[PDB]
C-alpha cells in the first residue's frame, strides 16, 4: 500500500517518523482535500506501527468519511497542536531521533514547533523527492 511504502521508507532511512503536512500529500494518501490553513492538519507515519492523522477537530469527520482504517485525532481552536500531537508520539513509545518532513512545503516555525516537544530530535530528512516520485 501507499501507507506501507512511506513506511518502509522512513525504516530504511532509519527514521522514527515521518510528518506529512503537505496537503496534496495528504489528499494522494486519503483522498481528503484540502488547502493551506492556518490550522493544523498531519500525517504521522511509523516505521513499525500504525500511523495517524491529526486534524482539527470540525475535519475529524470527513477524514473518517474517506475510510481511513486508522486513528484520528482532534483539536480545538484554543489547544496546543504541537503538544497533542507529541503526546500521540509519546503514547506509542516514541522519542524521536531522526524525522523525516517534506521539506519544500513546511514552514520553520512549524517545523520549530513540533521540535519543542521531544527532548533531542534530529530533522535532517527530506520525503519530499520520495512524495513526488510516487
Amino acid at each position: 500500500t501507499k501507507l506501507e511504502q512511506i513506511q518502509q521508507w522512513t525504516a530504511q532511512h532509519h527514521a522514527s517518523m515521518t510528518y506529512l503536512s503537505n496537503p496534496k500529500t495528504i489528499e494522494y494518501l486519503t483522498g481528503f482535500g484540502s488547502d493551506p490553513i492556518e490550522r493544523v492538519l498531519a500525517l504521522v507515519v511509523f516505521p513499525d506501527q500504525d500511523p495517524f492523522i491529526f486534524a482539527p477537530a470540525l475535519e475529524v469527520e470527513v477524514i473518517k468519511e474517506t475510510g481511513w482504517q486508522f486513528p484520528v485525532i482532534g483539536y480545538l481552536d484554543h489547544e496546543n497542536p504541537w503538544a497533542m500531537i507529541a503526546d500521540q508520539v509519546k503514547q506509542r513509545h516514541v522519542n524521536p531521533e531522526h524525522v523525516a518532513i517534506e521539506k519544500g512545503q513546511l514552514q520553520v516555525a512549524r517545523m520549530e514547533a513540533l521540535a519543542a516537544q521531544f527532548s533531542a530530535p534530529s530533522f535532517d530528512l527530506d520525503i519530499t523527492s520520495f512524495i513526488e516520485h510516487m
